[PDB]
C-alpha cells in the first residue's frame, strides 16, 4: 500500500486530480477501449473535482473516452433531490466535462426490482471488463463505500442498511435532520472494489484518524471494511495532516522517506 | 454477513429448518439438479433437525432430490458405535425423511488410506459442482468443522489432531470420559466450507459467546478460524441469547434493527 | 499450518534439508519436469545449506534436475561484492551442488529497467509453472523476503525501500556500519510467495519471537507479512526454542504433541 | 463503581440532581459544618443545573450552607469573558440560587502567582476537611477535569497545557474558532478528584462512549484519566442512551438490572 | 507476586497447607497475640482443607489461638442450609479441628440491619490490628471474593447482587438449578483483602486459565479484580497445570526455575 | 508525566544532569539536611555522569552535602570485579567528584543475611527522611531498577532473580558470555522508587522503544514494571529520537510543543 502524507485538504486535491490524469493520458483511451473510472460522492472529494475541472479546462484532461461508475447511491430519494448522489456528481463534475452521457453510469436507488439493479449494474461492469482506477474515501466508522461494519469482504453491489452513525455524520447534508437521511442505499461491494485495477483512497479530518489507523496498522477485518485494501494488490491512500494523528511515529516516518520526492513539488 | 438474534434454542432450530425448506423449495431440485446440503453433528444442530423432521412429515419439504454431505468423521470409531457420526445422523435425521442412501455423502474414518479418502470425498463433491448452503455450528475456541486453532484458512478435506479442549468438551457424549474421546478426525477444510454457496452457523449457549465475538468483531485469523466467514459472500449465523453476551451493544442493536420484520413473526 | 518445535539452529538446519531432499526424491525430476526450490539469503539457512551439501556430497540428493529462484536482491550492490545475494547464494550452495548455471535464477538488482526485470522474474517462474518448495526466513519486524510493513498481501515481484530497522539488522554483514547496507532491494512479493505448492520458513533467535507470535497466534495483516501464511495451504515453520517464547503454553503444547514422531529421531 | 443506564440528557440531568440534593438534604450542613461540592463546566451538567434551579425554587434544597469548589477555569481569559469558567458558572447557576458569595470557590485563571494560585486552592479543600461530592464530565478523549492524557493519576491542582482535541471540543463556544479558546488552564489534579467522598460523572452524547469504555471495561491507565475511578470507593456514572453503544451486552445489562428500581422515578 | 506451578490438585492442596501451618507456627499465636487467617469456601479449596485437617490431627498445628474471618456469604439463605457458607466452613474445616467458637468469624448473611453487619466485620478486623494470611480462589470472570466485574478496587465490606455467570457456576451446588442459587452476598472488599499482609489464590482448572492469564499477564483493572494483586506487596498463587495453558512459554519458564527446589517436595 | 524528546544522547546526559544540578542548587544541601540521590548503572547514564562530572569541574556543582543511594548491586560478584556496580560508580562517577566516602550507599551484595541487608537500606533512605531525585533507566522488558515482568507494584528492596533475557542483555559487559552474568541481584523495589519525590528516567536507543510505548501508552501492570510511573506525581522520561518510535503520532506531537522552549538550549 501506498500513503500520500499531505498537509492540506487543497493539496490532496491537487495530488488526487494530478493521478488520475496522468492514468488516463497514459492510457491513451480510444471509443474502442475507454478508461473506467470509479467515483465517489461526499465532502471529500471536492477539493478533487474542483480540480479536475481545472485541468479540463486548461486542456490537461479528455473525459470523452472516460467512463465513470459511481460507488453507491440513497434508495427512495428522488433523483431530483439536490443531495441525490445523481444529483451531487452532475452539478459537482458532470456538468463541467465533456464526457458523454452514455458513459456515465450510477445506480438507480429508486428501481423497482432492486435485485435487478444491482446485478446489471455488476453485467455493465463487466461488459467493459474492469475499472481501471477506483477513488473513494473512507466513513468515520471506517466503511468504504456504504459497505458497514459486518459486511462480507467478497460482496457484489446490493443493497444495505446504514447505520445510525452513518446517517448522523450524512445529516450534515439534510439540514442537520438524521430524519431526512435515507435508511437504505445501493452501493458497490468489497469485492466489487477490490476487483478494480487501482484503488484510491482520501483521507481527511481527524474525525477519520481512527478509520485510517485501522486500514493501515490494523488487521483485516469485516468491521473496518477499509482494511480490505490490504489485500489489494495497487492500493493508495491520499492523506491530510489531523488524519495521521493515530499512526505509530515509524509507520509515518517511513511513508515521509517513500513519498518525499513524490509530494514535494510545490 | 447476517446474524439472527433469537431468544432460545427451539427458535433456532426452527429458523434454520425454514431457511433450508424455502432454499430447497425455491431451488426446485430434479434428479439431473439435485440440491446439495452440507450437515453437522452435536448437540447444536439437534433442535433444526427435530423441525426439519416435523415438517417433511407435514408434507412441507421432500429431500427426494437432496444430495447431502457431512462435515467430518472419527478416526478409528467404529462405525456401529452410537456416538458415531453416521450413526447420529441416521439415528437423528436420515431415518425419518425420504432422502436415498446414495444421496448421503459421509466420510470413512476407519478408511485404510486416509489421503485417499478425504481426496475422493473432495471429488464427490466436485462431480456435483457445488454445496448449495452448508450448515455447522462452532466450537468453544472457535473452530468451524475440525479445522482446530492454527489451521490453514485455505485448507482441504484431510485429517487432523483433535484439541484437548475439544476432546474435553465432547466426553460429555462419551461418559464424560475424555480417554473414550478419538483423538483424530476426517475433516472438511475451511477452503472446502467458503466453496459452499451459503454457510449457516448456529450458534447456542454462553459458552460459544467468545467464538461469536471472534466471528463478528475480531479479525480475520487462523486461531478462531470462524473468522473465516467474514470473507464468504453468503454467510449466516443464527444466535440464541447467552451467546451474545460478549458482543457490543452497537453490534447487536445493528442486527436486531436488520432483522426484525425477518424473526417476529411469532 | 504446521509448526515444527526443535532445540536449536543446527537441528533446524537437518530438518530443514531432510525435508527438502525427501520432496525432490519424492517428486523424482527429469529434464521435462525439474523440481522448482525458491531460495533465501542471511544467516538464519546457513545450517540447513550446510546439511544440504552434506546429503550431496554423501550421495543422498542430486540437484541436476532442479531449479531454483532466490527470494530478492539488493538494488545497486556489485555483483562481486561478497555480501550481494549472487555471492552469498554461490559462495554457499551453488559451487558445491551439481546444480547446472542454466538452472539458476537471481534477480539482478543492477537491472537498467527494474520494472522489466521484475515482471521477466515472474515470467521465468510462469514458464516453469510454479515453484514447488519455497524456503524463506522472517524479519525481526515480521517481513517475508522483502515485504516490509505495509506491503500489499497481493504483492508481485518489485522493488521496495527497506525500513531502517531492517538496514540495521542487515548491518552486521556490512561492517556494523547501516550507511553502507543497501536502501532498495528487488523482492518476490506476497502474492508470488503464495502461489507456491508449500512455503517452509525457518525461524532462530528470540530476536525472532514477536514475528512468531504475530504470525502463529497474530491475525491476518498487511503489517507483519508473516502472517499471509494463515493463508496458504500448505505452510510449516520450523523453529528452534528461543524463539517460541513468546507464544501460549497451550500453543506450543498442541505443536509438540503433533510433532513428536516427526522430531524425535535423534 | 455504579453504572446508572439512563435512555435521555433530561432524567441524567434530574437523577443527578436529585442525588445532590439527597446528599445534601441527609447531611444536614450547618455555618460550622458545610456541605462541599465539587462542580464542573460545559455543556454536560446543563440539564443538572437546571433542576436543581428548579429543585431551590421549590423549596427543596438550599444552599446556604453549602461550599463549592470548581474543577478549573481557563488561564488568560478574562473573567468577565462569558465563555470564562467564573461566568459560566454565575450564569447558569450561582445567579438562581441562595448560596452566599463567601462559600464559592473559583480558580483565579488571571493570577500573578499561578503556582501560588494553585497551592492555596489545595489548602482551601484541607481546611474544610473533605469534598463531599464533586460533580463532573468526561472528554471525549477520556480526561476528567483538564488533566489530559498522560496526566499523572496522583496529581494535584497545577497550571495544564489543553491538548489540541480539547481545544477543538471547546471552540464551539468561541464561534468554532480554534484559536480563540485558551491554550492553558488551571485545573485538580486525579488526585484531588481521588481525595473526594464521592465522585459523579455525567456522560452524555455518543462523542462519549469511547471514553465511556474506556472508564468501564478498560484497564487503568494515564492516557484516560478518567480510568481513576477504578480505584475510587465510591464512583458514579450518570449517562444517556447514545453513550453505551460501545459497552459489551453483558455489561450493560448487569448495569441495568442492578439500578431497575433506582431509576424506575421517570 | 509469586506463583506456584504445580501439576495436580492434591498438589496444591498440599501446598498451600504446609505453607499455612509454617506461618502459623512461626508466628507462634497466643491467646494476646493470635494469627488471623482469612478463608474462602467452593470447590478449589477443598484439598487445602483436607491437608490442614491431617496436619492437625497428626499433632503438627493447632488452631487453639488462631482466628478466622471468611470472604462471604449468601443473603437470605437459611444459616443450616447445607450450601450456606456457616454450613460449608463447619463441614468441611471447623467440625475437625481444635478451633473455638469465639475465634470464628462469619458474616450473618439473614442479619436485620444488612449495612450494620458489614461494618461491624470491618470493626472486628481491626480490633485484631491485621489478618496475616488471606487465602482465597478466583472465579472464571476474575472476582476475588465476591467483588464481581466493575467493583471498585478500594471496596470495603458490603453487599453485592452476583452476576448471572456466577450464580450458573455455582448451581453446581444448588442441582444445577441457577433458580436456587442466591442472587446476592455479604463480601470482604478488594481494599479489605489488599490490606492483609499477605495472600495466597488457589487456581484450579482449565476453566480459570483465563482469569489466571489476567491476573498475571493482564493490566489492573476493576473488570477482573483479581489483577488486584499486582498491587500487593505479597501475594502468592498456587496452580495446578490446566489452569497454566494461556500464559505465554516465557512466563511459565520463568516461574518454573524459581520455585523449582520450593516445590520438589512432592 | 514529563516527556523530554531530545534527538541524541549527548543531549539526553546534558538535559538531565542540568536537571540534576539545578535542583541540588535550588535545594542548597548542608551538612544537617543533604539532598538524596538514586543512581543507576548500565550504559544509559553514560553521558549524563559525563557531564555531571564537566559540571563539577567546572565549579558549577558541588556533591559534598549529597547523599546518595544506587538502585540495586549483583549478588555473588566480587566487590572489586570490574563489573560489580560498586566497581561501575566509582569508575564512572564517584573518583572524579568531591562525594565523601560516608554519603555513599550501595548495596551490598556479598553480605552474610541478605534479608539483613535490604532491610537496613531501607532503613537509611528512612532516616534522611526521602529521596529527592530518583534517576534510572528501562530494560527492554519494562524493569526498572531489577523489578523484573511480575514483580508486585508495591515492592520493597529485596533479592531478585533476573530474567534471562536481562542476562543476554547485560552479556555485553561479561565478554557477551551469558553464563558469566551473575543470576541475582538485590534491588530497591517499586514501591521504594514511587516513595521518591521525583523519578527521571533516561530512554535511550530503539531496543527501548517498546518499553517506553508501554510507559507512556499502556496501562499499569506489573509485566513492564516502568508502567508504575503513572502513578507517580513527578515523573520524567528523558528520551533520544530512536527510542520514541513506537508512540503514536499524536503523543510525541504533544510533548514536543510543551518541551520546545525547554530543550532549546541545544
Ligand atoms: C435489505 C438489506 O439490508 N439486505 C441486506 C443484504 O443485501 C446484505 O447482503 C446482508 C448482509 O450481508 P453482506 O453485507 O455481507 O452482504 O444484510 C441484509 O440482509
Ligand atoms: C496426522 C495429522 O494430524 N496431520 C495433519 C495434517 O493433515 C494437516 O494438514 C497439518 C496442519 O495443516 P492445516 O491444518 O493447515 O492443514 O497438521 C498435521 O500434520
Ligand atoms: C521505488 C519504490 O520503493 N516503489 C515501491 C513500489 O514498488 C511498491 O509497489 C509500493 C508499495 O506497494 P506494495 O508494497 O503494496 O506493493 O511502494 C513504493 O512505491
Ligand atoms: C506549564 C505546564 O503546562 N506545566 C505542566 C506541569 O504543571 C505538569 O505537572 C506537567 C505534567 O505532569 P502531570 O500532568 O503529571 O502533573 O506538564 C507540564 O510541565
Ligand atoms: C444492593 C447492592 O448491590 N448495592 C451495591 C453497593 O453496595 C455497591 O457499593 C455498588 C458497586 O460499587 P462497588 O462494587 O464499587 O462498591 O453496587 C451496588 O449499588
Ligand atoms: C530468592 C528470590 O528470588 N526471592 C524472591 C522474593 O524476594 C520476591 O519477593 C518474590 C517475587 O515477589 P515480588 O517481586 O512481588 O516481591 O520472588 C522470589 O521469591
Amino acid at each position: 500500500m501506498r500513503l500520500i502524507p499531505l498537509t492540506t485538504a487543497e493539496q490532496v486535491g491537487k495530488w488526487a486530480a494530478r493521478h488520475i490524469v496522468n492514468r488516463i493520458n497514459a492510457f491513451k483511451p480510444t471509443a474502442d477501449r475507454p478508461f473506467v473510472l470509479g467515483l465517489p460522492t461526499g465532502g471529500t472529494p471536492m477539493t478533487t473535482y474542483k480540480a479536475l475541472v481545472e485541468m479540463h479546462k486548461a486542456g490537461q484532461v479528455s473525459f470523452k473516452h472516460v467512463v465513470t461508475f459511481n460507488m453507491d447511491e440513497y434508495v427512495g430519494l428522488p433523483k431530483e433531490h439536490p443531495e441525490s448522489y445523481y444529483s451531487f456528481m452532475h452539478r459537482n463534475f458532470f456538468d463541467h466535462v465533456d464526457i458523454p452521457a452514455e458513459n456515465i453510469n450510477l445506480l438507480n436507488g429508486n428501481a423497482p426490482d432492486i435485485d435487478a439493479e444491482c446485478r446489471q449494474y455488476e453485467e455493465k461492469i463487466r461488459s467493459y471488463g474492469k475499472i481501471h482506477l477506483f477513488m473513494g474515501g473512507v466513513g468515520n466508522d471506517g466503511h468504504i463505500a456504504f459497505n458497514e461494519p459486518a459486511s462480507s469482504l467478497a460482496s457484489r453491489t446490493r443493497i444495505k442498511t446504514l447505520t445510525h452513525d452513518t446517517r448522523v455524520a450524512n445529516s450534515r447534508f439534510f439540514d442537520n435532520d438524521v430524519n431526512q437521511v435515507p435508511k437504505y442505499a445501493l452501493t458497490v461491494g468489497v469485492g466489487t472494489l477490490l476487483d478494480a485495477e487501482e484503488v484510491m483512497i482520501l483521507v481527511l479530518g481527524s474525525q477519520k484518524a481512527l478509520a485510517l489507523q485501522a486500514a493501515v496498522e490494523g488487521c483485516v477485518n469485516h468491521m473496518w471494511t477499509i482494511s480490505c485494501l490490504q489485500l489489494h494488490p495497487k492500493a493508495i491512500m491520499v492523506c491530510d495532516e489531523p488524519s495521521t494523528m493515530e499512526l505509530k511515529v515509524k509507520t509515518l516516518r517511513y511513508f515521509n522517506e517513500l513519498e518525499a520526492e513524490n509530494i514535494k513539488g510545490l
